[PDB]
């Protein structure tokens, strides 16, 4: 293991990029949110809409994605979009968490 080009192994940090999202329903927008993630070498990470997986492997109906952060940009916010997104990150050197809400009204 290494850090770039030293022997260190250093211990996930994955946090709620700002705790509570809210979100303007029945208007059929887009919208991004994120639990970003760090480490080296390079973490591992997951999390769930209140208890069900959000999996970047196999679960992507109406959203997407970019490496080194956790900015999952949802399409057409509709009233089924609120959530508490418990996220969970892990290496070769650790695990770490956190968790986001998003408050989605109806107008």
């Amino acid at each position: 293991g290494k850090d770039i080009q030293v022997i260190v192994n250093v211990p996930p940090s994955v946090r709620a990029r700002q705790s509570t999202m809210n979100a303007t329903a029945n208007l059929s927008q887009s919208v991004t949110l994120a639990c970003d993630a760090d480490g080296f070498p390079e973490p591992t990470m997951t999390w769930t809409k209140d208890g069900e997986p959000i999996e970047q492997e196999d679960n992507e109906e109406k959203y997407s994605f970019n490496y080194d952060g956790s900015e999952l940009i949802i399409k057409k916010v509709d009233k089924s979009d609120e959530a508490e997104y418990i996220c969970i990150a892990e290496n070769k050197a650790g695990e770490q968490d956190a968790t986001i809400h998003l408050k989605v009204f109806a107008k």
